[PDB]
């Protein structure tokens, strides 16, 4: 069947955002340990990504911002207060030990993955430490400092005329959208919570500009969407995008903060419902880069990305979790799949149908 | 909802003549007025005649020596003032004409009277199309402008308002206003203008203010041929962010019509609807607003533009079919209010516009 | 630090070859404006070239040809139809307004630079308006009218016994190679596309004649050479030449039509890979005259010669372009450095090594 390359650096789990910060890079090491215990390592090639250089990052980001990220340290923040304000670093995007190397490792895997797809050495590349969709050319945002997605897409664009980016993180992928907002060579499609919610962008009316008009697609949702409502909008929209846009490569950001029970998210998807998106994208048989993203209930991120790796591999894995280094975290059930909550779905059928119809109208405006 | 609008007009303004072949025609203000009367917009607004601003008023900004020269110089005594004419940059672009000082007094009186009415909360909006003379400097004429009514009106506003936002959509850089306020944070100046080998030569986006004023000057340099779509996609986002970060309590909008398609001196491609979208954007913030004229050299389009911007200020839909008026033949061959863009190339790519916007947003982050 | 002087005349960008003609002197004005906005003027001496006189030009070119260039105008062309034919002016080398002054300004910067180098007033001289390597003794060729390189080298040869000429334009530098083909006082080294390509000369087997046998070196290449491949043969070739020939002055023609994406060329070098050539030549610490040459995607010509000027000054400059008078021409990315394309490199590793080995054989035949 299909070949799968997978990127993991065993140091990624050691980076620490600071006491009380919801972002926990350990979740990637948990993910990896669970998947190795299911035996999915016998079925894919595992590579340690090279660290992305600062020069590689300045393909998109400004030199002064990258020089700042490379220079700032917890003990020198006082000498950089004007730069912190300029680049939005210090609060929600804190300065921690090893910040710059954390950026190099996350970016390294995404770019390596793109390179391996360009060379046709693989069908699918996976980098769960990637997916940092909020970072901007000269600004950190939303816990993200360097936009690994944009840099991987710039690499795909050397060999692919049209690239399709799909984003199922609960948040609008605003950094990626902004990077490509005036081009038709990248189509961005984001499903997200919208309305008094971070980052504030991703309105139905934001459809791109210039040559990029109609090549940005946003599906704004309210709280509580569930597996059935979501899957009934995802498949028809992505089907129509594939038909109208005909991309030659696809990048899928699989942020797990859209899962029921997420610490910061308000959606009601299960692991099966989230992974249904992966299965759908796979049926189009295009070179695929699968990336991580948000996810704050870390036992549920590990289950989500494990199951999505198995989907990538076309492997049915048992519901009963194998023994692993983090086994106790998954109690008291020790199952792979999760139950939705009883939260109210605030997306009415009329609302969902009205949005879908507008997006179909916009997709009909493509060449 | 709908605002009180006070409108300033002196029926004498149209008689001032810059001289043979000079492209500034104050007659365009009389055309604008006549067109708006004929659409019936006078029923909806209060029409006031500006006072003649005095030397006391003008020297709140300009030098006593400059304003004394302006009060003294005449076509008949020019030959005695050859030296001073050089010093104050009067005599070529900024000619000596009969009634020069009175034209300055009338232009200025409407802007300053409007600022007073706003300060007193007697109106939500004040309009002076004879104003907007943004190039004049503290001791020098420039770019057809002699007295900076804008700087004087902003000084009047600053008596009651801690922060004033100035927005300039004339095709030229609003350099006299920027220079006056370059070292203060109490006026933020935002100019969109053609930049590169074009008058007055200033307004690089790297000019951002200085001292307490650093970050409170915003310049958006553009190339030839900009059109409604391109302009409208950067103006609303920049103005929204400026409003968010600076939180002004009054606004002054210079609406120079030399940014329209077909302008004799300008090289942009905006329609009357594209230019007026700026007024509509600024209005949505519901702040006391002084709307001023500025350049504009194809006079039939100037009258169209300012008539429509008045109707916008009034929330009043006017028909595209122009009513009969005293200047009706100047609006041929179509006799419509709206204009079409030309086929000129837009040298401002959508990437260039987003890139400049992104660079100015980085500077707006530096506001406290 | 080695001293750099740089020549530019502000009128150069106004000369126009005519509608549809690919050579655009405006590229020189774009280059100048980018390096002014990078701040590099602070670090070099900038001079306006003199207009070279007919006396200077006839140090090489025939009196009759220079007299014709001085005379010919769009409004008297009808009267000169036979001379146009004889001197090959009027087609790919059009008659245009101010032709002769264009020639004078380009030549004046190269000869003036060589005079500064001979007087030991500078270590490096740069003239991006120069590098017109196809012009012949009595005829125009390849958009070139007056061979400023040959005249500069004749200036250098007043003070220097041996001068090395290196040419990294994609075309063989035939006018220079021909001028010196029978002398050992100039060694000419050209790397160029060869095989049914302009100007048709520059075979590996063309090695000089008479006293100049072995003092012409040609490295013929195929489409798609990349930075990796070019740099692996340029350094060893140039090092061996320097060891065996021991020049006391170097002239480097930096034609940018060897860059990826050129409108007329077929190579895949980036600005970094092209500028590595300048870095290598600089390590020998010889008086160096750096000249322009072809280049037809003018945004990338401006990037390349700006970055090469920075290299001459030993100054790294940021990838983020500064605002400048032509900033819109550098979209969509507004970065200094460019990416290679996915074009196939037709130069195999074995081909490169085999040709390298053949040239190393010829080089071993020097004293
Ligand atoms: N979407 C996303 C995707 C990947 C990453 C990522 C970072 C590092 C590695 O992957 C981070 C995020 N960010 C959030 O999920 C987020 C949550 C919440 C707020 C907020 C801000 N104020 N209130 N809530 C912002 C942002
Ligand atoms: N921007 C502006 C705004 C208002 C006024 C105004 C004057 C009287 C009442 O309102 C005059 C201007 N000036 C120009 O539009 C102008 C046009 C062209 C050149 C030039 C000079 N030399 N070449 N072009 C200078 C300047
Ligand atoms: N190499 C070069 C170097 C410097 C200059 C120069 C001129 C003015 C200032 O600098 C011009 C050239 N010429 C070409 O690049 C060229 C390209 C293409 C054809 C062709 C002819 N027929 N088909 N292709 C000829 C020639
Ligand atoms: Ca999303
Ligand atoms: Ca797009
Ligand atoms: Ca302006
Ligand atoms: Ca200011
Ligand atoms: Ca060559
Ligand atoms: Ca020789
Ligand atoms: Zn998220
Ligand atoms: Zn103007
Ligand atoms: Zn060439």
């Amino acid at each position: 069947k299909k070949k799968v390359c997978y990127y993991y650096d065993g140091d990624i789990g050691n980076y620490y955002y600071g006491q009380g910060h919801p972002m926990k890079p350990h979740r990637i090491r948990m993910t990896h340990n669970l998947l190795l215990n299911y035996g999915l390592y016998r079925k894919m090639e595992i590579y340690r990504p090279h660290k992305a250089t600062a020069e590689e990052m300045t393909k998109y980001h400004s030199d002064e911002y990258i020089k700042f990220l490379r220079s700032i340290r917890p003990d020198n923040m006082s000498e950089y207060s004007k730069q912190m304000q300029r680049f939005n670093v210090g609060e929600d995007c804190p300065v921690f030990d090893g910040l710059f190397e954390f950026c190099q490792l996350s970016t390294g895997g995404s770019v390596a993955g793109a390179v391996k797809l360009n060379r046709q050495q693989t069908d699918m590349a996976v980098n769960w430490a990637g997916g940092l969709h909020h970072a901007k050319k000269s600004e950190a945002s939303g816990f993200c400092y360097v936009n690994d997605i944009v840099l991987a897409i710039l690499e795909l664009l050397k060999y692919h005329q049209r690239v399709l980016y799909i984003d199922i993180d609960i948040h609008h992928g605003d950094g990626v959208e902004e990077a490509f907002y005036t081009t038709d060579r990248v189509m961005t499609v984001s499903f997200h919570k919208y309305g008094e919610y971070f980052p504030g962008t991703g309105d139905l009316r934001d459809i791109g500009a210039g040559k990029g008009k109609y090549y940005a697609v946003n599906f704004p949702m309210r709280d509580g969407i569930d597996d059935e409502s979501y899957g009934q909008i995802f498949k028809p929209i992505i089907s129509k995008v594939m038909e109208m846009y005909q991309p030659s490569a696809v990048v899928l950001q699989c942020g797990a903060d859209s899962l029921s029970g997420d610490r910061l998210g308000c959606f009601n998807l299960t692991v099966k419902g989230h992974a249904k998106c992966v299965e759908v994208v796979k049926t189009f048989n295009l070179p695929l880069l699968m990336l991580g993203g948000g996810g704050y209930t870390i036992r549920n991120v590990a289950r989500c990305w494990t199951y999505e790796t198995a989907v990538a591999l076309d492997c049915e894995i048992p519901n009963e979790l194998p023994y692993n280094d983090y086994f106790e975290y998954f109690g008291p059930d020790f199952k792979l799949h999760i139950s939705p909550s009883n939260m109210t779905n605030q997306n009415t059928p009329e609302y969902m149908e009205k949005i879908k119809q507008r997006l179909f109208e916009n997709l009909r405006m493509l060449p």
